[PDB]
């Protein structure tokens, strides 16, 4: 179904402000509901989207640059997913994944509002979001996080890109304009409505299983970058830059060219690397971003696909969701191609340790027999347990006693892949002791930079540095598997100024 | 007891050949049992070495230099450490690990011999080895080899090295001299005899168990480099060349610096890398080797301990097989360092692809009740199964369906590592299909080089590529445990020429 490479790829449009001066440049987005197409031979799709539009417009941001934005709902009332009314109306609140942002304009998930702000959740206490964008430059993006049904909106269409500049990065002669190219992945699955599917309950839904229920993972069958179904895009034959972003709600990608074409990353979640790193496939977890550079220009003529190798458990994947989108390099070269691939992206570095952590990844069930994902067997309603100070360097030791991957996020910081290293199961379960079984193992050249969310191999204990700074408050960490996060794979972060006492 | 640190690190003797022309050079190595003191504290250790001396003479050999040994058994009738009878006297056969080699001078297992060639194997052909040494340069090294008894004539201190040297290596300005030190490393266990101890059955054994009886594991509890246990060794503050060996029976190593000092990669198995790498940890199973060079130029004055981070299970190292040896920088710098660390290493690289190879690690019970660990559960009796043809390029999918590392190794050969991947487990023990659960990924960075001999991660598929040239004939591939290879994870590996139908 759905024949692949009709539609072009989709360039969202650069969000313009309201008003800029030099205090402030102030923002105004609206969420609203519409009809979309996605693909050449399918009906509209109802959506929720910023702006009416899926993804949602652009953010182009500098550092130090002030930015405010009123994130207004203009949503109906119901939702037109499967809303689970067991796990904890179209409530909404927006978070800038991996933004250096204080607490009140973080996007709590308990900051929530409905239409005009008339029904506020308990944390709610601004209209009018303000990002200091005292970060280096990197790739963020923006989405939905209301508590309990952060997987639907999100699948609703309520994402959107969003970039920050340097005089670092911009000095990097780097492919820019129309030779820039951003990639959000999505993967969904539509009914012959042109709608979206996504699952009631479960596979076999035993009688007294709630209805609506969770499922513990979902992952569609078709294929989207930027919202459009397996799209196609006619490129010149020289170096282009990919900002790449997987924003599904659990499946997880492992990218490649089906030519022999090679990615160097010169970025990743928290900005630029030091040097680039020549890489022939990217694993690329939900939330992940990755900065390439691609050369084509010994490909002038060719069809180059770009390939997914893998299913949504790890399998081979499927010849329909093995492919993500195709590249052909049939314009003709405009200008000479003088972008550039430096050896040198930052020359500056990205302590004395205060705190360690060991945090688990478990599951248990319910009344209903469903599995409850969790973080050290801990409830979200749960008082706070990660309460780091400010300024302080920790290593969280994160251990997956489960049976695949957790891509697990930290709000505020962008942290540092220490290494992963295998441990006993059958130990772990029966005594709680953590006896490792293998040597250690750093990260991959390209997730050596700063990051915000890392892959936690099944069977193994991830460790990560970080030092939550600049700015103290209520924030959280969670799963980004959003079926996860949302019952229950999230819990709160506290991080405490001290000053007398 | 044992105190570390108390004898200088012994480098073995380059060996002098008997003769030597413009056609051929020509060697005798004896192998001889004899006494050596391991330890300030410890007795003379009753030994198997060659040249009566443990580690055996170094081997310094030049690209295309046809090399000749005459490896002449002198061994007692009787062998001092406990012989399994129920697996398969001293039989010797003497193995170049890594060299390319014809079948005839390879050391099959079949072909040993025991004194002055009295007792032969069914295999055995010539007294006299030859080595064309038409290879790159790179660090190889020998040992014992008979079948059935590898774990015991090995650990009786039957090895040695083996060096091969280029015209591409002589022109890198690479630390030479007293500034190349070759790192022998090796565990064992002591009796208070100061003789070797290793054990003669499992654990627990029942009355049912033969006496002795092989054990799927030894690892010693104390480490020694060339011959020394714990040594210490006063160096120089400038730039060192470490020629890293591990040559235990077991054991897998991690060797990291308790300092900020970086190890820099320059080679493997098979020889130099394109580039050096930039590693904080050496993660060495048996028989893998490490080309490595140190900068000691800003510890002048320091103490430097080689530690390691894992034990015989994979758990966190006692803090006493967590010391290999430590690095004292007292002597003063002699001459200025102008030995070169440069970018570039090999300059050239390193096909049709013919053959795919599934091949499985496994294991099974025999009638006592002990596990014999098998290759594609096929005994070493069995007909050869992995008939390559001469010349013909090969993907080996190695499945590890165990529960540790396998350090997997192919003779003639060097190959390179494609990816690892995990596959399930429990799906594999019922239908043999191989169901992968998880991305693909590529081998470490210092681990992209010519190798030989492969770690196997548990519950993951290695896939390696081979071309199997120029010798036809007799090889083997085995997992270099020892007490796995001799039962019995050993197999057969005939190379065919074909030309006339
Ligand atoms: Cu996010
Ligand atoms: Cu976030
Ligand atoms: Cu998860
Ligand atoms: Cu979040
Ligand atoms: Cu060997
Ligand atoms: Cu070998
Ligand atoms: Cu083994
Ligand atoms: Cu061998």
């Amino acid at each position: 179904k759905l024949e692949k490479f009709v539609d072009k790829l989709p360039i969202p449009k650069v969000l313009k402000p309201h008003s800029k001066s030099k205090e402030m440049t102030y923002y105004e987005v609206t969420m609203k509901e519409f009809q979309q197409q996605l693909h050449r031979d399918l009906p509209p799709t109802r959506l929720f989207g910023y702006n009416g539009v899926y993804p949602g417009p652009t953010f182009e941001v500098q550092k130090h640059e002030k930015v405010a934005v009123k994130w207004l709902n203009k949503l109906p009332d119901h939702h037109f997913l499967p809303v689970d009314h067991t796990i904890h109306e179209v409530k909404t609140v927006v978070h800038l994944h991996g933004g250096r942002t204080p607490p009140d304009s973080d996007g709590y998930p308990e900051a929530w509002y409905t239409k005009d702000f008339q029904v506020k959740g308990p944390f709610f206490e601004r209209e009018v979001y303000e990002y200091p964008n005292e970060q280096d430059a990197t790739a963020l993006w923006y989405h939905d996080h209301a508590m309990a049904i952060t997987r639907l909106n999100v699948y609703a269409g309520l994402v959107g890109l969003y970039f920050i500049r340097d005089r670092e990065e911009r000095s990097l002669n780097l492919p820019k304009g129309e030779y820039e190219i951003p990639l959000l992945i999505q993967d969904k699955s539509f009914h012959e409505d042109g709608s979206l599917f996504y699952p009631r309950q479960p596979d076999n839904p035993s009688p007294d299983l709630p209805d609506p229920s969770i499922v513990p993972a979902f992952c569609g069958d078709t294929i989207l970058v930027n919202g459009k179904v397996w799209p196609y895009d006619e490129l010149e034959p020289r170096k282009y830059r990919f900002r790449i972003l997987n924003a599904s709600n659990t499946r997880i990608f492992e990218l490649y060219f089906d030519h022999d074409i090679t990615f160097h990353q010169i970025g990743t979640d928290g900005g630029l690397l030091q040097h680039p790193v020549k890489v022939n496939e990217l694993v690329i977890a939900p939330a992940e971003r990755c900065d390439i550079i691609v050369d084509f220009s010994r490909a002038e003529g060719k069809t180059v696909t770009l390939k997914n190798r893998i299913g949504c458990s790890g399998q081979d994947a499927d010849p329909t969701d093995a492919n993500i989108m195709q590249f052909r390099i049939s314009k003709p070269l405009k200008q000479k191609d003088t972008s550039s691939l430096p050896r040198i992206l930052r020359k500056r570095p990205f302590h004395k340790i205060n705190t360690l952590r060991n945090l688990s990844l478990g599951a248990s069930l319910d009344q209903y027999g469903r599995p409850v994902l969790l973080l050290n067997n801990t409830k979200w309603h749960e008082p706070v347990t990660e309460t780091p100070a400010l300024g302080s360097t920790e290593i969280w030791s994160i251990i997956n006693a489960g049976r695949a991957i957790h891509p697990i996020h930290l709000h505020l910081v962008q942290f540092l892949i220490l290494d992963h290293r295998p441990f006993d199961i059958e130990r772990y379960q029966e005594n709680g002791e953590l006896v490792f079984t293998g040597p250690a193992a750093p990260p991959a050249q390209n997730e050596k930079g700063l990051k915000d969310t890392v892959k936690v191999p099944p069977g193994s204990v991830t460790r990560i540095i970080a030092t939550f700074a600049p700015y103290s408050g209520r924030y959280v960490w969670h799963c980004h598997i959003l079926e996860h996060e949302d019952y229950d794979m999230m819990r709160p972060l506290e991080v405490t100024d001290i000053r007398h006492q």
